[PDB]
């Protein structure tokens, strides 16, 4: 009856709701990975901790419980800090478990001795180095609860080697119960009535449904709220799917005109950050009334004054708004100058998009490639879209129908999360298909992770590379003594990386090769790579 | 006419609700204090930034909007981080405005150049170095709003000298409006009913009223709650006053008894920290069920599992409880085996208290001295108690009837907040009398600030020193080569410091002098000091 | 036999050369202060850890081994970060020992649980929380060694409660030997001959003697080099005493003219920071050639380029400059246009200084008061001068004849170091007298420490308060509502604080009261206070 620290941590994580663990083993975190599998936690051995830390953050967004990134002492943990910042920026729960040198070797210049707690502090809600084996379950339970309660964030546990490998009696350790699900605070009664009056007194109302509404699991109530009020709504890049992107109330093609003309905006789990242009002119009405629904009280009132503050959980507050529509029913009129003005902009944009999508010139364009892509993604798949032009075009091109089904660079604009987040999507959804659509540069960050996807049999992932030979484009030839900083090797056969694990690679340059190569890639028994070449001068609209 | 960065900061502070500023002037924050008085902010020049930063955190607890501590670059700002940590520990809104060297001198070894941002960060919710003059009102509103929203805390603004001395067109500076009061969060209706179920099913219930409820300013709602349900309640040291200490529902004389045998406990703005012994045995039921009411979601479930999590503002949640109680009337029975057990200990403990306050022996004891102080403090006064035994015995002997009328060491257990919090209490309540009962050791931390109190005419403050010649006691004689590390000068006449500003000092050794000296000091036109000698053996 | 962690760290501190400890006791650092006295370390209980941490940094400058500031967990340690920063700014060795809650209570909201390592690190060369009891001497030896080797600085030791109270058999504890003194590296012969060739070519040379040369204890070698070369030298505020302030080679009364007209400058343990105007115009020649002698290689070349870099110990490199002169003797001539120019400004500034001292009017001025103070201070006493004008006017008027005999605000310009530094001076030098000349504003930062000085029988300290009723002056009548932010109580009786411990206070307001009150305060058997009133509108020599 002797239990080790790695055993205690592994069982504690499984008890507190951890199911997926990513990272790379080594001194001294080897036992933690072995016991994680022996306790019911799937461990995925990545090729670089940077990509593994991004996968851990994506699990916190998809499942509601934090994903664990395991890194060795010193540099292994430091690589994982990149993911901590991403979870810090996107408000996602995630745990970074970093090994450390033997505590009795501190100050001696031990192997991989580093100020790991201080390196994780700027992006962590919680840092801790446990003091004893018997109190390890206290730190794990506190680490999980801190990551999901309130505004979700990243936490870090510093595990010295002697605690990982030390042993003690099992009857003496105490395992706390699985901490309850994150409490859902509600808005005050008087504020819900004030939020309705502002919406009922709006000439040009607008609803913004963002990442916070998707993470809050509030898809049912938002669809009930919008369909009952018939309000025009705008989805964030990762709010797509909370409300179906083919819904009539969506004004996404007229995004710029809606934000510029709106006088009362309802924020549903979204922030007025760089993505929303800080809510300031010339993109917004300088006197726009703002109703903000957010779980963080400090976020309320950022950049733009907030007239009605709905501090609390997006799912708990939206039920109050739905409860307001029962003792006081109200619908927004279906024919106003605001509706007809917007609906003209959508039909104009959609005509321009289709006119650009139907162009078949070679070298191909984004819209031409995204036509064959869009018509082959099933309505229940998971889109992973990383890149610059590729990601932005696909945002408006590829629709989503279920919540939390699109993953991109997020609020931090991080390159390198792509293949990492795609593996996390296949670990959470092993029966659904994941489309990891990448640019040539973004794929180069975590490109070696294609072998990881195949080693765990994640054939539900199809890697699609939109290549234009550089960051925003590159030439057809390169002078080795005069390479542009953004240029890459022209016509780089990235798809030949599929031969590492015996998979299929496709090199597409003409619209005829597009659909057949894509069709056979999805049917493959191993993760296939489709490398599509486009024009370097191809741009947006 | 043009406006300077110092004048921009002062007006923006006043607009966002700042009314009190403490600190010491100097390079380069001198113009800030000048426009502070000019824009209507009461500035108080302290003797040390350490005591000033504690007065700032006290104003945040008393008013609901953060007091400001103004410190010079380098050493001045670093001294103010103490109060930042105190507000960080007590969840109080507080602002430290530390000057900096001119930005065009960074890296040159400028005057008082220091990593001030990194020094404040471990205790700050928000550190910011404003980038330009036009955006100064943006950072000021963001600092105040971040200090009072959510769980209150301390923030820090790094103001370089050139930002302070620079000027620009006044009409080109945009001042955001006064940010609204801290938004109230409410608990789900199912959580209210589950808390009522646990309280109704409780064999031995207990309500712990903490200072989080006092800061929430829910005294009117907590009294409607407890008076309706007749639940026995225990108030934290700074939770006193939310309910009058003479209320029959109080079980404070038997604190160690109720915490030991309470099957269901209701935490009303109270934290299960070291004060509550972590909610663990031997002082707690190993299976105690907790109904936790706190605004910080991360705090819920700490140390002890929380069955009913009432996350949100204490005033809004208590209002839900009262609304539920008047639609579903329930009262804890007045005759219970639980009521008859605590009441016996309350009567038994109260008997030993009376037999200790009747002690007339010289040197005196804590209980004899506090008996006369208790008889002379009105019901509307404010008590500031600091020390160890002096403060703990004063917690159980001083009665508080209005909320937020007692200021002690706080959740940090800080020695040095005494005179700072007393000065803050006198500036917020110039109409009430402020009692500052200090230990001789605690008085050494900030006793120089009696001049600050006298300089601003704060004759409503009475400094009472309870002197046992050291930290928990001191010997009668001292040899300089054999001074105990906890001993001070025997019979140190601290009251002589009242003669610095021409005040009255009093030296009491026998109970015959207690009442006359205390009554004479309250009537003094200048802040008087009463130095009371007590026995080093009394416990 | 079993030994506790408190006794392990107390013995290890004494073994590593720690002699003085300042702080305030309380949970959980009580056994440390008790066991320190049992092991030979002298503990001084202050009234505030802030003043104690300033006293601990002063011990490092006076002795070369770090003084220790002892603080309780949480707020006790945070108060002691001020001294860490002051030692960090002045490059002095200093150790802050802060308590911490029991390790088995982390994350529980324990009593005074705080992120103390992070609070100290911005000013720390070394932060460490010892992992076990048997390795406590390892962390003590490394902390001392780090604080004194290379560029000296402040270190921090984080001691949890159960590390202090735990015990184990004394045999298993390895006590490392007393770490050797700081090594004294030196410059190449090429750099030595180049620096000597630079001085030999200077039309208008100037030598700057900073407290880095004082800390290095190179007073004999500096006096041997300067008296051989006859080079005009300027002494920084705490660089005074390395050379006798009454030296014909001193051009301090003409500091502005010397720094401007100089074309070659030798930096002896002094930085080109705010105190030296960054070596920039209009106070310096734009084409000034600089020879910099500094222990820190990273400091070489700051603001102004360094033609000749002499990286190493000031005492070791000055020895090389003397060996080079013993083989190639060279003297700067004493009748140059550079000399006669500086002396013309010196004689005229000295006349204006002598005139302001002759003023007998009431209220008195800084010069009349210092005229009497200067004449009652022995040539081997220690000067603690803190304030604004009080500190700056005193530096020109208070001559120091021995190195490391003046303590002021330092490179950080700190208010609150005064009384703490005076107590540390008296503890190091109980034979010499300590004069603590303070401004009325500066005195209030740590005024309660007068009782600490009396409690330990420090009769060799005399507290002198130059009172102008505010920060740089103040009115003579105060309305309690309309209070200037820089003014204090008019005619405050700070001398009454001496009566706390039975001492004697003196309230001086006339010139005929200075000498009788000052002469009797020095001879008191308890530390006395002399509160001297001056004019609020009193300035310095323009
Ligand atoms: N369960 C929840 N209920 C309400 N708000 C939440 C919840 N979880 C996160 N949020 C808030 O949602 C916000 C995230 O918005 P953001 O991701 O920037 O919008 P976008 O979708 O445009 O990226 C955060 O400020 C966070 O506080
Ligand atoms: N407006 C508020 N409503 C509810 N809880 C609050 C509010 N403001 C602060 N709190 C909480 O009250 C708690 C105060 O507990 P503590 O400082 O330990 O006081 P005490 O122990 O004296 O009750 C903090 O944890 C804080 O999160
Ligand atoms: N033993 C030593 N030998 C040489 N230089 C030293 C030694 N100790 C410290 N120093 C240097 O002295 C410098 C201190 O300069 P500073 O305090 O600015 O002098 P001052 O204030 O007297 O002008 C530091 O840069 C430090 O590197
Ligand atoms: C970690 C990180 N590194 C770098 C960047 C900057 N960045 C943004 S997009 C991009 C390259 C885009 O690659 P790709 O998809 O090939 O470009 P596109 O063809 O879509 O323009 C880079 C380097 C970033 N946002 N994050
Ligand atoms: C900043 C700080 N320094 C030191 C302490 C340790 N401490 C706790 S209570 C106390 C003073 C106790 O003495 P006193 O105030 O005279 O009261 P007594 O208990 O003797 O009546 C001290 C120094 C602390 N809590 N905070
Ligand atoms: C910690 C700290 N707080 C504040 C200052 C600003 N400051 C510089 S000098 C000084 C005091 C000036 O008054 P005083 O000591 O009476 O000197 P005087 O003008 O009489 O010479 C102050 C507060 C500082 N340098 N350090
Ligand atoms: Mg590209
Ligand atoms: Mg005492
Ligand atoms: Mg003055």
């Amino acid at each position: 009856g002797q239990i080790t620290g790695a055993q205690i941590v592994a069982r504690a994580l499984k008890q507190q709701g951890v199911e997926y663990m990513f990272g790379i083993v080594g001194i001294p975190v080897i036992p933690i990975a072995m016991f994680a599998q022996r306790e019911g936690i799937k461990f995925y051995g990545f090729r670089n901790e940077q990509s593994a830390s991004y996968a851990a953050a994506a699990v916190g967004y998809l499942t509601g419980r934090p994903g664990v990134c395991l890194g060795v002492s010193g540099p292994g943990m430091i690589h994982g800090v990149a993911g901590m910042a991403n979870a810090w920026s996107n408000c996602w729960p995630m745990i970074l478990i970093g090994g450390a040198n033997d505590s009795y070797q501190n100050g001696q210049g031990a192997f991989q001795e580093a100020p790991q707690i201080e390196a994780a502090r700027p992006f962590a809600k919680y840092c801790a180095r446990p003091d004893s084996l018997a109190r390890l379950p206290f730190y794990v339970e506190q680490a999980v609860r801190t990551s999901i309660y309130g505004r979700p964030g990243a936490v870090y546990l510093d595990l010295p080697g002697d605690i990982i490998t030390g042993a003690m009696e099992e009857e003496d350790v105490h395992f706390p119960p699985r901490c309850p699900d994150a409490p859902r605070m509600m808005a005050p009664q008087e504020s819900i009535d004030a939020a309705m009056a502002a919406l009922k007194s709006a000439e040009r109302p607008l609803v913004i449904v963002g990442k916070g509404a998707a993470y809050s699991r509030a898809e049912n109530e938002v669809r009930e709220f919008l369909e009952t009020t018939q309000l025009p709504y705008l989805a964030s890049p990762m709010g797509k799917g909370v409300m179906p992107d083919d819904h009539p109330l969506s004004i996404a093609p007229a995004r710029s005109a809606a934000l510029l003309g709106a006088d009362v905006i309802l924020l549903m789990g979204a922030r007025l950050n760089w993505m929303m242009h800080f809510g300031h002119p010339p993109r917004f009405d300088p006197k726009v009334r703002v109703i903000q629904m957010d779980i963080s009280a400090e976020e309320i009132g950022t950049n733009v004054p907030t007239e009605v503050a709905l501090v609390g959980d997006a799912k708990a507050i939206t039920t109050q708004l739905n409860a307001s529509l029962k003792q006081q029913p109200w619908q927004y009129p279906s024919e106003t100058t605001w509706w007809t003005g917007l609906r003209k902009k959508i039909d104009e944009n959609g005509a321009t998009v289709a006119e650009m999508m139907a162009d078949e010139s070679v070298p191909m364009s984004y819209y031409r490639v995204y036509r064959e892509i869009r018509d082959l993604i099933p309505n229940d798949a998971i889109i992973q879209n990383e890149g610059a032009s590729t990601m932005d075009i696909g945002r408006t091109l590829m629709p989503n129908f279920l919540p939390r089904h699109r993953l991109d660079a997020g609020s931090f604009g991080t390159m390198g999360v792509g293949l990492g987040q795609a593996i996390a999507a296949a670990a959470v959804h092993p029966d659904k298909h994941v489309f990891c659509i990448e640019g040539d540069s973004a794929f180069g960050f975590s490109g070696m992770e294609v072998e990881t996807a195949a080693r765990y049999g994640m054939k539900n992932i199809t890697f699609i590379i939109i290549n234009n030979n550089g960051i925003g484009g590159g030439p057809d030839t390169l002078d080795p003594t005069r390479v542009p900083p953004s240029a890459y090797t022209p016509n780089a056969h990235y798809e030949k990386m599929a031969e590492i694990y015996g998979g299929k690679g496709y090199f597409v340059t003409e619209p005829s090769q597009l659909r057949p190569a894509l069709e056979e890639a999805i049917k493959a028994d191993k993760p296939a790579i489709v490398n599509i070449m486009i024009s370097a001068t191809s741009q947006r609209k």
